């Protein structure tokens, strides 16, 4: 029986310039978007996610909601596990937490 290489590969980037966001809770978070935040609540949205492991915190907005977790890992299970899925007839858009800044610069560092 042999092997190959399948998962190794590990970069971050993208780390450099101040901004406005919070690096708190960025580790394992997931971002419930499409939600018609309705009738589904954080309860049970919850209970829903819950599945892939108990969530460290979930916030339930007005057109998305959010899920967090401990385990990087607990995130992407909640995060593939649901992205897809359907609501209210739309498609949940849900990816992992961490965005960068709508737009770009030159080679600003030296």
């Amino acid at each position: 029986g042999s092997s190959g290489s399948s998962g190794m590969s590990l970069k971050l980037q993208a780390s450099n310039v101040t901004n406005k966001n919070d690096p708190k809770s960025i580790n394992s978070r997931v971002f419930i978007g499409n939600l018609n935040t309705a009738l589904v609540k954080k309860s049970d949205v919850e209970t829903i996610f819950s599945k892939y492991g108990r969530v460290a915190g979930c916030s339930v907005h007005k057109g998305y909601a959010f899920v967090q977790y401990s385990n990087e890992r607990h995130a992407r299970a909640a995060v593939l596990g649901e992205n897809g899925r359907v609501l209210a007839g739309q498609t949940l858009d849900i990816n992992m937490a961490g965005e960068p800044k709508p737009d770009r610069s030159g080679p600003s560092s030296g």
